[PDB]
């Protein structure tokens, strides 16, 4: 494609986790996480919305899953698509050797257009 | 647990011609099926297989042990496959089958699998309920 | 079209380097939070990305970018599967709040030497 | 300051034919140039211009006032341009010119520029000392 990539960090805060975050980061409701949200562009076209959580306390392997979600109002807006549009989402969790999770990243793609292609 | 919505022989669409390396008059077996987990639909799946590969087989061996039947008896062995993954909204038809609302997020997987000599033997197109599924990457 | 994936290589609070001081407008005692990732596409390294935020920072636009070219250090040659000394594109981005206060400095460095960008005017 | 290292008319090479959209036998002006900041060389540029657009200008105009001169005179407007940015190691030659070492990191920009009417007028290939330069993306 050859385009110049860029990003905007949309939020960066410390917070108590969601259920998903509890599940994937093996945490309790009281355990703080540090959370980054970032739009990535390829030449000023938005390409994905990316949310990364690490457990605050932290101030191996990793594994990914793919799914489809609906465009929320806010994400629709960041990615310049419409609420309701179907969107690929990639969840990644990384772990230290103990199997202690340390990062949970969730990427959503601007469309509804994007495809991934795999070979076995 | 799975349910077979349909199972006929038919002439291919152009997609089917194209992914199966077939001319317009070669027949396909076309098979449609829903699969359930805890009695909730997980995925709807249309498979087309060139009929010439499969016309001498038993409906249940096509249906439950396709790959093993082909290895077993075709005298060819299974080679590469490719998958194309995308997100799409549920049509009413799919929302019907999968028991969700029209417009709900579908994870769509399209796949073509070849024999080791390069012969396409199936084109399978699967629609998963987004909220109920996760595709685990190797 | 290839499935992307990343590996955080380090993540720590630290006292800033000279360019961090310069781009984030900090002094040597000011701490930053510094993350370093390798981004892959189908398990081919694509870029190495370092990003640094003022640690104190726990209303945006604008930001601006710069390109240049750097030699692959040994650390980086390894991370991106290329040779020490190869010439690689490096992009720098600093993002600011409306007031002008810099709040993030990211440096992306590309695998090869082979990579190109294309602009139009 | 800037220094013209060479300056002469040539029949175009293949890449020059292709980018400037010229047949073999259409002359081009080919000029090579080093620019300095604070007496340290920042960059080396090769520029090729169709000779027919430029026959009538004099060297100074071409070397220092190219864009100005072109628009003041040619009865054409400077239209689109495009650029391809890559990273390359310094050759022995470019090292000598830029006063750096073989191997050192070069930011390379190749550019074609066009008139508002679609005609190429410039194929410019610039090699910047990585460590001494930054290219600013247009806001
Ligand atoms: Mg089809
Ligand atoms: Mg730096
Ligand atoms: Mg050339």
């Amino acid at each position: 494609q050859n385009r110049v990539p860029s990003s905007r960090t949309v939020s960066y805060f410390v917070a108590k986790p969601s259920s998903s975050e509890m599940e994937k980061l093996q945490l309790g409701p009281e355990d703080s996480i540090l959370r980054m949200e970032r739009i990535r562009f390829a030449d000023d076209i938005p390409i994905c919305f990316e949310v990364a959580s690490i457990p605050y306390s932290l101030v191996g392997h990793s594994n990914q899953t793919i799914s489809a979600v609906q465009a929320s109002e806010q994400i629709a807006e960041y990615l310049e698509i419409k609420r309701g549009d179907a969107i690929l989402r990639v969840r990644q969790v990384s772990y230290f050797e103990n199997g202690l999770p340390f990062e949970y990243v969730r990427t959503q793609y601007a469309g509804s257009r994007f495809e991934f292609y795999l070979e076995k």
